[PDB]
């Protein structure tokens, strides 16, 4: 579609400014690989970036959706949302996503690493930052669908940036199940498991699970509940139990995130207000 080609031009980065270090692999996933990259500005200043390949994107429909997603995400400008520097649509090679490099990697690996010692307050602070980034994304009507601690990055100042190192995004929820690479079952809202649909309210459910990952320092949720038994576990009214070091008011926030009625779950704006009040009770 020629109009889509013209609209996406401002998102495109090419060999005139980007060098992909294809032998410097940062990470490998089902979507493809993540490589170190260097972007040069007009004064020759170097910008360290991460370059994610989206191997699934090959046919004209997928490529059009990729261009649409790049236009949408190029507009992102919020301290707790990972910016999209640009995209590369090479004549030869799979499409590439150009992101700012994140010095401290993903939030899950960070809190799980035994050499790190984040306090309960630092963990609540990371949750508050994620809630702010999700309040921004929700205001843009952007439904994440894969919010989890593994998908939130930490920059050189320990600022949390909501990001996505999962499968290439789909425009429609009906394409999501087909495209999956396991579904993030243990982060999904009850209605997404049953009806295959995703909304900002199902992102709120995932945020509650992400808060649980933070308070357990990256423990796998429902380790003892098989993926195929999660839907029934949630129907029996059962939930993730309160982590040992999770304050009661923050566990109450998690319970509201997992309300069986999506319309009754708090909004991200309410979560920012509530978690800010809880965070303010911790000294340090
Ligand atoms: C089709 C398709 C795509 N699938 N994913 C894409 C991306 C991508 C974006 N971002 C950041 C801008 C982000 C994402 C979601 C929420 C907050 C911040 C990532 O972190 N990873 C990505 O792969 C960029 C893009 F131009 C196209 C696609």
């Amino acid at each position: 579609n020629p109009e889509l080609v013209q609209a996406v031009q401002h998102v495109v980065i090419g060999p005139s400014s980007l060098i992909v270090h294809f032998n410097e692999v940062i990470g490998r996933g089902h979507f493809g690989c993540v490589y170190h990259g260097t972007l040069l500005d007009n004064d020759g200043k170097k910008i360290h970036c991460a370059v994610k390949s989206l191997n699934r994107i090959t046919d004209i429909g997928e490529v059009s959706q990729f261009l649409t997603e790049g236009i949408i995400m190029k507009d992102f400008s919020h301290p707790n949302v990972l910016s999209l520097l640009g995209i590369c649509l090479r004549s030869e090679g799979s499409p590439l996503v150009v992101l700012p490099y994140m010095k401290h990697g993903d939030l899950r690996n960070f809190i799980r690493n035994e050499t790190h010692n984040p306090t309960v307050k630092d963990l609540i602070g990371f949750g508050l930052q994620v809630a702010k980034g999700m309040k921004y994304l929700a205001s843009k009507k952007f439904v994440h669908r894969d919010l989890a601690a593994r998908n939130c990055m930490l920059d050189e100042k320990f600022t949390v940036k909501v990001a996505d190192f999962g499968l290439a995004r789909v425009m429609y929820d009906k394409e999501y199940y087909s495209v999956h690479a396991k579904l993030p079952v243990k982060w999904m809202a009850l209605e997404s498991l049953q009806t295959q649909k995703f909304t900002t309210k199902s992102d709120v459910w995932s945020f509650g699970v992400l808060l649980w990952e933070l308070m357990t320092r990256g423990a796998p949720p429902y380790p003892d509940v098989n993926t195929f038994d999660i839907t029934v576990y949630l129907l029996q009214g059962r939930r993730l139990l309160q982590p040992e070091y999770c304050p009661d008011p923050l566990y109450e926030v998690m319970l509201k995130c997992w309300h069986p009625k999506a319309e009754m779950r708090p909004s991200f704006s309410e979560l920012v207000s509530r978690i800010s009040a809880i965070f303010s009770t911790f000294i340090g």
